[PDB]
């Protein structure tokens, strides 16, 4: 997570999209979903980054269809972007045993307990927390077993990132989980 603010230069694809949806929450603009191979996935945008401006004009206060109105209206060739990095999530460095194991349990991407003498107990992993991104992978809307599957293939160091459930639920209502599961960028970003 980095500790403020970052321009970011975004330039319309051939079919005019930039494969982003904006979420209001709480009178701020955040990042709902980003599309794979998208503008939005090359410039480095990510699931629950704030949007502060767009083209100079404040967020603040605006409608989820406002934001969505003025991405469309912009003259293409160069929208600017502020954005304050993943500013409700949290990432938490854990270690595996030999056994392979951080030390918890989840259900639908939800952390729902912390072993006992784990490496997550140590780091003060959360329980009703969903998870965001493994090693700065995004596996929001993954199976279950591929979240296992990608915990299983990380060397014995993992990183994750961590969001309340109670924003993540706010964050989500209106996309459809299928959609999450096919559309949001699962990929490594690209150098």
């Amino acid at each position: 997570i980095k500790q403020g603010i970052r321009e970011v230069i975004l330039c319309k694809d051939q079919d005019g999209k930039i494969g982003l949806r904006l979420k209001s929450i709480d009178n701020g603009i955040f990042v709902q979903l980003v599309q794979a191979n998208s503008p939005a996935s090359l410039v480095g945008l990510r699931f629950g980054d704030q949007v502060l401006q767009i083209n100079g004009e404040n967020c603040a206060g605006w409608s989820s269809d406002k934001a969505h109105k003025v991405l469309k209206q912009a003259f293409g060739e160069k929208i600017t972007m502020t954005i304050r990095d993943r500013p409700f999530e949290r990432t938490i460095t854990m270690h595996k045993d030999s056994t392979g194991h951080v030390g918890f349990i989840f259900k639908n991407g939800k952390i729902t307990s912390i072993v006992k003498d784990s490496s997550a107990a140590r780091n003060g992993l959360l329980t009703e927390h969903n998870i965001c991104e493994i090693n700065g992978q995004n596996v929001i809307g993954l199976k279950d077993s591929q979240i296992a599957d990608i915990l299983s293939t990380s060397g014995t160091v993992v990183t994750i990132t961590i969001m309340p459930a109670f924003i993540f639920e706010h964050i989500i209502k209106r996309m459809a989980p299928s959609i999450m599961k096919s559309l949001m960028d699962h990929t490594i970003p690209e150098v």
